[PDB]
């Protein structure tokens, strides 16, 4: 148990990030991040239909391609560790823009339908032994999770107290479990709030530490 | 699918080449090149203003003359085919000398402002269904923007120049990026250069597809 | 004449490669290589005796076993053709580590002492009607220091090897080939030579020597 | 003519300094500096666009905002005088990172494109009747590589910057000034210029240009 520097909320050009996967990994690696999770979007049916219909980019990984996406991430787990000694964790951002809940899942193994109820999503993810975080809308951007915090008090392993360069006081004031991430899309988003966690350097230990949340701090990388 | 001999980076006296268009086409046709793209320069506004100000030649096609430039090439397409059985593809070299990136567009139809960000230029070229090559500065050459940032631009370009004139650029191959090899022609003697050999049907859409896929692409050194 | 995919520089565990002859053939065959030459090391006497005395593996074919080595390749020509329609060509890497010149010969028929001067080796190989290639050290050297001297000596020079290109051959406009210099499985993916040639050994050698219809091609996973 | 304490090279957070204009004025004013020039960066287009695209801070005044920048300095001239009897002079650091020349102009009135050759920049600034200083990189370069070339070009060269002296200006007997190149609070203590001059802007510029009554002075805590 030393303190690890972590970012659990990062996107690539596979969903709506600006950057190649390899680049993202290199950028976090060379900035000395110890743990990164790639969390590209999967998106509710209705939103995907709407986008197809308007000729917009999907900015999501489709259900058909989800396993290929994970395969891209497993291969990067190897290179991340070898080149940087960094733990890369395959994840996903479950993105329901119809009812407005974004859920970040870390150490995901199967696709989960973003159109499912919050609680059913979280149970499906806990059946995969995934860490489950309530993502906070970034400042640049009424959100269901955040409007119904008490309802979801024992639902999430952690809530985003910080995102990009912003702190959200509601999580701390309630004394809820917390993490802080970049919500990375653009090169300059590597400089953000991050999570510092006291943990053995392995994925089960890390998920356990965030879940306990007693040795978790937030840290502004500048 | 026979393998075709191709040169996607060729300049004429319409921009900063030494020779007239007709003569450039004849020279490549008589040397048995199967596919040539004419990629004369369009340059960022600031570079133009600076040449205009210094009274030095523009060395580029202006935005106002771009359609006239395409019109000359379309007519050259006819002659290239009739006289040599050669496929001439209208193209352009998008030349930002302020920020140091040169992007070759093959099968271009509309002018694109060289001043824009890389990804904006490329998105614009994709809407036109053009093939988008990251040009390498020639060895007679500064730190060049695309080449300093290759991992960032890995999913941006259909191919990178692995070779140019008589030089090879091992960085392209080492990283296993999609590659092309061109003359970057300006002068008679640049006809003898690295070229691209591609397995493809002898039509423009088929050729661009083959280059993008990049699994049946070789490089070939044309010598006297 | 179609364009053939070729690799003229390939090793087995009969010298210092990782893999058996049969397996090297299956690998290249299954990956669509049209022409391969097996070029296991014969070594200068100093190097060989340095290895004997330190109990190191020889990593080479001895003069005594060279005929048995070519006999194995003669037999593999049959299997390579019948199973893959691939042309296997017996060759050798004449390897001098004392004077630092490695010379690949394709379509070899007799042992040539690697300790002999470059010109005598090459004259010997030409008497066998072998194709003679200046090999380039892999990224991880007498010929390359004296290229002008050896301009008319070799039929072709290695412009590419494993994943690396060597600008010096291209710049000088020398005749070129590109090979894997294969020792282990993943080396199968490498720069290769594409050559426009009738698919027979004399034609292939002629086409490399002429070098007017030879390109280089990077085979990727 | 009394001897005036001067600093002709000073930055605020309007470019890449740490501190607001008002605060930079209060600091220098309270420390008895008689003459200060605010010389925030204007930057060559490559550098600026490199910053835009990487999402880095511009650390410069844009051509569009340059007039608003001089307007702020025109207004601060009043406060600097009324509060401290200090002469504030609008200036700029013309900053070319592509060709590596930084040129400080004191008493500037119009934007000059930093991407223009050194002689054209300087001719432009002289048309404005600005004072033109070759800035020296701070300890932590085209002009300094080509000093003979630029002997009659500049009114003065930086012989001192922050806590460092640069023997090359002195040895060649060039005209000299010494400045803080201030970005942060503690840079207020630095080498400064002492100049014998009537306390008005034309007189000060003349005295630096003549350079016969100019010394260098190290302000310490
Ligand atoms: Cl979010
Ligand atoms: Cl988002
Ligand atoms: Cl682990
Ligand atoms: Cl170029
Ligand atoms: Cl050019
Ligand atoms: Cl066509
Ligand atoms: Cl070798
Ligand atoms: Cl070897
Ligand atoms: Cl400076
Ligand atoms: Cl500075
Ligand atoms: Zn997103
Ligand atoms: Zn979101
Ligand atoms: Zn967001
Ligand atoms: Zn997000
Ligand atoms: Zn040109
Ligand atoms: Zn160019
Ligand atoms: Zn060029
Ligand atoms: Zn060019
Ligand atoms: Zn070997
Ligand atoms: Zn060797
Ligand atoms: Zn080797
Ligand atoms: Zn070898
Ligand atoms: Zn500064
Ligand atoms: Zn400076
Ligand atoms: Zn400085
Ligand atoms: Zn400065």
């Amino acid at each position: 148990t030393e303190w690890l520097l972590c970012d659990f909320h990062v996107h690539t050009n596979m969903s709506d990030g600006h950057l190649p996967l390899g680049e993202v990994v290199d950028l976090f690696g060379k900035h000395g991040v110890d743990v990164v999770s790639i969390t590209d979007h999967i998106v509710d049916r209705r939103t995907l239909e709407q986008r197809k219909r308007n000729g917009e980019p999907l900015g999501a990984i489709t259900e058909d391609k989800f396993q290929d996406y994970l395969k891209r991430l497993w291969r990067e787990q190897k290179r991340a560790w070898e080149e940087y000694g960094m733990i890369l964790i395959p994840g996903v951002e479950i993105t329901n823009n119809t009812d407005l809940y974004h859920i970040v899942a870390v150490d995901v193994k199967e696709y989960v339908d973003p159109s499912l109820p919050v609680e059913e999503i979280v149970e499906k993810l806990k059946e995969q032994n995934a860490l489950v975080i309530a993502a906070h809308p970034d400042r640049k951007k009424s959100w269901y999770l955040w409007a119904n915090m008490e309802r979801f008090k024992d639902t999430f392993d952690a809530w985003e107290i910080a995102n990009r360069d912003d702190l959200f006081n509601s999580v701390g004031v309630k004394k809820y479990r917390y993490v802080a991430n970049s919500d990375f899309h653009e090169l300059w988003h590597v400089y953000s709030w991050k999570t510092l966690v006291k943990s053995e350097k392995n994925i089960e230990a890390i998920k356990e530490a965030i879940r306990k949340n007693t040795d978790v701090a937030i840290y502004l990388m500048r």
